[PDB]
This record gives C-alpha cells, structure tokens and sequence, in this order.
C-alpha cells in the first residue's frame, strides 16, 4: 500500500482509515433472499475478471452497476461480497464523505483505486450527488465523478453504487451506471433464511410465523429485532432484581433460551417503514430502466 501524491496527506490518510479495506469479507451465503441479483452481479462484474478476452462482442457493456431499492435490503452486503470473491481492494464511499476543493476527494479516490490494482468502488446513497452557493459544491463534484467513471487484466476498477431514491438520477448519470438491479425487501422464503443466518448460534413454524409477521420489513429491521429479542429474555427476568453484586461472572447460568414472547415484544418497537406506495415507485423504475 505505497503511493506518490500531490495532495494533502490529511485527505490521503482519511481515505486510508475510512474508505479502504481489503480484509473485510462477506460470503454470499451470509446474504439471504437474493438468488437472482447474485447471478446478475456475478455476470456484470465477477466473471468478466475471470475470463476477460472471452468477452468480445458480448463484452458486458456494463461499466458500473446501480442497485436500487429501499433502505437495508442487502445492497452494501452484495457490494462487499463481490470484493471478497474478486479479492480486490474495497472502497466503501458515501456521498456524504464526498460533499462535507471537495472535488479533489473524488479525483483522489479513483486515482487511489487505479494504483491499488484491482479495486471496487461502492458509492452509497448516490441519489444525493445532485439536488445556491452550497448546491454549487455538488455540481462540481458530480462533474468530476462523471469524468472519472469513464476511466473504467488486474488493473481493473469496478464502480458499484446504491440508491433509495433512483428517480433522482439524470440521463448524464445514467450513462455511467449501465446495469441496474432491483434489491427488494426480503420475500417470505427470503425473510426466513435471514433469521436462520442471525439466530444460528442462539438459544421453523416458529420462525415462519416470525417471518410471516414481518411482511414489508427490511433486512436491517429484522436483524435488529433479533438483536433486541435475543437480548430481551435475560434482562427482565435473570437480572430484573438488579443486584449489582450478585451479577458477578456466574456463567453456569448461561442458558437463557430466548422465547417467542420476546420476538413479539421486539416486533412492537418499530413499525413498518416502507409503504406499498413507496414500492410502487421501485416497481415502476426498474420497469423501463432495467
Ligand atoms: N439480505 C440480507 N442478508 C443479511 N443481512 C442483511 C440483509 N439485508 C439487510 N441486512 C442488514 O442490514 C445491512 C445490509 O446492507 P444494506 O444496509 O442494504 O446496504 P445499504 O442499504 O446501502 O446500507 P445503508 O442504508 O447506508 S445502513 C447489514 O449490516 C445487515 O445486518
């Protein structure tokens, strides 16, 4: 990880600590409910690295990928999953990081991926790149993203991106993200697999009930419920008396099987976030843009 610069080492270091990672890994197993998207990704990005000269007049015209969908449905997880298959250096970039002159980060980001051999750039929440003197910050940055993105054999740089609000992306920005993919909320079989992933070290119609009680919850919400519920059992009972002394390390009493009541209490905390009216918009966007 050694590079020449004409930049502020402050900016260069921020990037190194926050954006760049190589060891961070995500197996495809660990992502549930996306069997079709995984195929699409693997074709657009992974396979083209395994057989480059094989792609000629079927070369994947896709330069970058846009994944579309509501919050917390596995989009970042998929992006990480590619970088671990391909053993590339992973750049997890927010669009907030880009905004905070402010352009130079974008030019640096790509200039760092270029040197860092095979890279994968993932630009989260790229809706926000667009939309008086403050909005001028965003127009100069969008300008530099579109110039850099055209810069896309093991010197390969991949450009994945993600948005909750796809309808806020103009034609100029569409040309750069040729492949589009819908990452919906988990299906009934999808939501049940997600629970198998999260509850695997803890404590079916039980979990199908739970899965069937979700119905419009994102993968992130379901994971939290498990976190909460998993934690709920022992609190109210085992240390409900709150004896500071007594709660010493008495790990003999470790088995505290988490109940159904817990998952029903956990469910009450957060109510469904994404309306069927919101999903209408996603359904429509991939209609014409996929
Ligand atoms: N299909 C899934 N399989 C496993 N975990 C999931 C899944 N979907 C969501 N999650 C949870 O929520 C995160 C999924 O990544 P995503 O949140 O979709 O990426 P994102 O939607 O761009 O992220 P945000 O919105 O910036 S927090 C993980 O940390 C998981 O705990």
């Amino acid at each position: 990880a050694a590079d020449s610069t004409g930049y502020d080492k402050d900016l260069v270091e921020a990037l190194e600590r926050d954006i760049i990672s190589q060891n961070p890994n995500v197996r495809w197993d660990d992502i549930a409910d996306l069997v079709e998207a995984k195929k699409l990704l693997k074709e657009a990005v992974v396979l083209p690295m395994w057989m480059p000269e094989f792609f000629k007049g079927i070369r994947r015209p896709w330069k970058g990928v846009l994944m579309v969908g509501p919050p917390g449905t596995g989009k970042t997880l998929l992006a990480k999953a590619v970088a671990t298959e391909c053993k590339t250096t992973f750049f997890n970039v927010s669009s907030s990081t880009l905004t905070s002159e402010s352009e130079k980060l974008v030019r640096l980001l790509f200039e760092m991926a270029r040197f860092y051999s095979p890279a994968t750039i993932f630009i989260d929440e790229i809706d926000s790149i667009c939309s008086s003197e403050e909005h001028e910050a965003s127009r100069r940055v969008k300008a530099e993203l579109l110039v850099q993105m055209d810069g896309v054999p093991s010197k390969m740089v991949m450009v994945l991106a993600a948005t909750n609000f796809p309808w806020d992306i103009d034609e100029a920005l569409r040309r750069r993200l040729e492949k589009r993919i819908y990452i919906p909320l988990p299906s009934a079989k999808g939501r049940e697999e997600l629970l198998r992933i999260s509850l695997r070290e803890l404590e079916d119609v039980d979990l199908a009930s739970i899965a069937e009680n979700m119905e419009g919850y994102s993968g992130a919400d379901i994971t939290n419920v498990c976190r909460d519920a998993s934690l709920m059992a022992m609190r109210r009972r085992i240390e409900g008396l709150t004896p500071e002394e007594i709660r010493n390390l008495s790990k003999e009493e470790m088995h505290m099987p988490t109940t159904m009541e817990d998952f029903e209490m956990a469910l009450k905390k957060v109510s469904k976030s994404v309306s069927a009216a919101d999903i209408e918009r996603y359904e429509k966007w991939i209609f014409e843009f996929g």
